[PDB]
C-alpha cells in the first residue's frame, strides 16, 4: 500500500538547470534592486521523493459506495468514440518529448511513416496484451516561485511520470473523447474547468447566495496524486466502462489501466531503473479526469458522513470547495473534522486542515479567488482574482530567460480585470515589448489544456470579449486585494504600486505615440493611468471565440 518504492537510483536531470537567475528586470528600480526568486530542479528531487512516499490505508463504507452507484449511473448516460490515429497525431503539441524510437513531435504530427507505423504497432499490442507494465520516466519539474521566509523554506521539485510519445498518442485515440465528456456528466456544475472567469465568478456568488447562511471551506489533499490508490485507479476504469464504448476501445482502456494508471516501473533519464509507482503518474491522459472524478466521489461521500448540510461543490482535479449551510461556528468546526475523518479514510488525508470561511473573498477554488470592484457607473462588479506572487516571479524570471511559452501574456488574460495585472503585468510587458521593438511579434502563452499563440496589439478586443468593457473601468478595489497585491511586490522585492502608477503614464504616453493599434493599446489598457479618462467604446471583438 506504498505510494512508490525506490531502487536508489536519482531523478536525474536531462540538460543543465538554474535554479537561482542573474539579474532581475522587474524588481528593478534605480537605487532598489532585488531577486528573491528561484526555480526548482533535480538537486530537491529526493526531498520530494521522501514527501509523497507513504503508506495509504484506505476504508470505505456505504457512502462511498452509494456515491459511486450515483456516479456510475450518469456516467452510462455518455457515449464516446474512439479517435483516428489521424486526429490522435493531430492533438499532440508540437514540442511533446520525443520518442524512444526514432521520431519526435513533428513526425507525429506529420503524420510520418516511421512515427505511424510505430504507433499502430504500440496500439495492436495494447490490443493483445493488458498485463506487461508499460515503462515510465520520472523526472524533477522546473519551475519558478518567489522564496517565502515566513511560509517555510523553498519548494521542493515537483515529479513528473511519463510514458513514452509512442503510448501517449494511443492514450487519445482510445480515452480523449472520454475526457471531453465523462466530467461534466457526472458532476454536472461541479465541474470546475468548464468555466471561464466571469462563469467561476458566477457559480461562486450564486452558490453562497443561495444558502440562508453561508459557510465555505477548501480542502487540501496532502499529495493528492500519492493518496490515490491502486483500488481508485481501477474503480476510475470502471466508471469509464459504464460509457457506451466500442469494444475496442475497452479493449485499450482496460490494457492502459492495468500496463500504465494503476502504477508501473519509472525509469530516469539516464535509462537506471528508478522504482515502482503504485499510484497517480501526473503524465498521463486521465490525470486531470481521474483526479477530479475520484475526489469528487469522495467528497460527496464524505459530506454525507459528515453531515454536512446542502453542500454546493467545486471540483477541480484535487482542488476542492465546499459551499453549505452553517450550522453555527461550533458545529461547523465539528462537521469539518468529521468531513476530514472520512476523507482520510478514504485515502485522501488533509496536508492544512480546512477551517471554515464565513468571507467569500477569502475562499480559494481552483487557485482563485471572487473580489469586488466598481464599474464605470458606480455599481458593484464582481471578478476573479488570486495572490499575484507567484505569476509575477515567473513574469520577471520569463523576461531574463523568455522561454518559448509564456505564462505572463496568460495571466494578463485570465486576470485582465485585476489591479496586479493592470498597474503591473501590463504596464512591464509593454514596456519590454516597446523596448525590444517586438510588439506586433505573435507570442506563444499556457492556458491550462491548450497552448495558444497571440499578438500583444490584439490584448483589447481579446479582454473586451473575455471580460467586457469593464476589464478597463473597474475601481476601488478592496483593501484584502490592495493589501495582498503590495505584499507579493514586497516579497518580491519589486517597486511598490504607487511606482508602477508612474511607470504606466509613460508606458501608456509611449503606445499612443506609435500609434494604429499600439495606441489602442495605451487608450484602452491604460485608461486607469490618468485623471481625464477617454470613452473607451466597444471595439470589433464580437468577431471571436475561445475554447479554454
Ligand atoms: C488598475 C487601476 C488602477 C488605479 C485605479 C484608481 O482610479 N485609483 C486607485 C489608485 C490606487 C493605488 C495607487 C498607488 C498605490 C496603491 C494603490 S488603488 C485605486 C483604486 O481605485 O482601487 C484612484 C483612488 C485614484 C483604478 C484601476
Amino acid at each position: 500500500s506504498m505510494s512508490y518504492s525506490w531502487t536508489g537510483a536519482l531523478i536525474t536531470p536531462c540538460s543543465p538547470e538554474e535554479e537561482k537567475l542573474p539579474i532581475n528586470p522587474l524588481s528593478n528600480s534605480l537605487l532598489r534592486y532585488h531577486n528573491k526568486v528561484y526555480c526548482t530542479t533535480s538537486k530537491s528531487a529526493s526531498l520530494r521523493a521522501k514527501k509523497v512516499t507513504f503508506d495509504r490505508m484506505q476504508v470505505l463504507d456505504a457512502y462511498y459506495d452509494s456515491v459511486l452507484k450515483d456516479i456510475k449511473l450518469a456516467a452510462s448516460k455518455v457515449s464516446a468514440r474512439l479517435l483516428t490515429l489521424e486526429e490522435a497525431c493531430q492533438l499532440t503539441p508540437p514540442h511533446s518529448a520525443r520518442s524512444k524510437y526514432g521520431f519526435g513531435a513533428k513526425e507525429v504530427r506529420s503524420l510520418s511513416g516511421r512515427a505511424v507505423n510505430h504507433i499502430k504497432s504500440v496500439w495492436k499490442d495494447l490490443l493483445e496484451d493488458s498485463q506487461t507494465p508499460i515503462p515510465t520516466t520520472i523526472m524533477a519539474k522546473n519551475e519558478v516561485f518567489c522564496v517565502d521566509p515566513t511560509k517555510g523554506g523553498k519548494k521542493a521539485a515537483r515529479l513528473i511520470v511519463y510514458p513514452d510519445l509512442g503510448v501517449r498518442v494511443c492514450e487519445k485515440m482510445a480515452l480523449y473523447d472520454v475526457t471531453q465528456k465523462l466530467p461534466q456528466a457526472v458532476m454536472g456544475a461541479s465541474y470546475g474547468f468548464q468555466y471561464s472567469p466571469a462563469q467561476r465568478v458566477e457559480f461562486l456568488l450564486k452558490a453562497w447566495a443561495e444558502k440562508k447562511d453561508p459557510m465555505g471551506f477548501s480542502y487540501d489533499t496532502r499529495c493528492f496524486d500519492s493518496t490515490v490508490t491502486e483500488r481508485d485507479i481501477r474503480t476510475e476504469e470502471s466508471i469509464y466502462q459504464a460509457c457506451s464504448l466500442p469494444e475496442e476501445a475497452r479493449t485499450a482502456i482496460h490494457s492502459l489501466t492495468e500496463r500504465l494508471y494503476v502504477g508501473g516501473p519509472m525509469f530516469n533519464s539516464k535509462g537506471q531503473s528508478c522504482g515502482y509507482r503504485r499510484c497517480r503518474a501526473s503524465g498521463v491522459l486521465t490525470t486531470s479526469m481521474g483526479n477530479t472524478i475520484t475526489c469528487y466521489v469522495k467528497a460527496l461521500a464524505a459530506c454525507k458522513a459528515a453531515g454536512i448540510v446542502a453542500p454546493t461543490m467545486l471540483v477541480c482535479g484535487d482542488d476542492l470547495v465546499v459551499i453549505s449551510e452553517s450550522q453555527g461556528t461550533e458545529e461547523d468546526e465539528r462537521n469539518l473534522r468529521a468531513f476530514t475523518e472520512a476523507m482520510t479514510r478514504y485515502s485522501a488525508p488533509p496536508g492544512d486542515p480546512p477551517r471554515p470561511e464565513y468571507d467569500l473573498e477569502l475562499i480559494t477554488s481552483c487557485s482563485s479567488n471572487v473580489s469586488v470592484a466598481l464599474g464605470p457607473q458606480g455599481r458593484r462588479r464582481y471578478y476573479l482574482t488570486r495572490d499575484p506572487t507567484t505569476p509575477i516571479a515567473r513574469a520577471a524570471w520569463e523576461t531574463v530567460r523568455h522561454s518559448p511559452v509564456n505564462s505572463w501574456l496568460g495571466n494578463i488574460i485570465q486576470y485582465a480585470p485585476t489591479i496586479w495585472v493592470r498597474m503591473v503585468l501590463m504596464t512591464h510587458f509593454f514596456s519590454i515589448l516597446m523596448a525590444q521593438d517586438t510588439l506586433d511579434q505573435n507570442l506563444n502563452f499556457e492556458m491550462y489544456g491548450s497552448v495558444y499563440s497571440v499578438s500583444p496589439l490584439d490584448l483589447p478586443a481579446i479582454i473586451e470579449r473575455l471580460h467586457g468593457l469593464d476589464a478597463f473601468s473597474l475601481h476601488t478595489y478592496t483593501p484584502h486585494e490592495l493589501t495582498r497585491v503590495a505584499s507579493a511586490l514586497r516579497k518580491l522585492g519589486a517597486p511598490p504600486l504607487r511606482a508602477w502608477k508612474s511607470r504606466a503614464r509613460a508606458v501608456r504616453a509611449s503606445l499612443i505615440s506609435r500609434g494604429g493599434r499600439a495606441a489602442v493599446c495605451g487608450r484602452y489598457l491604460f485608461n486607469w493611468a490618468v485623471k481625464t479618462k477617454l470613452k473607451l467604446t466597444p471595439l470589433p471583438e464580437a468577431r471571436l471565440l475561445d475554447l479554454s
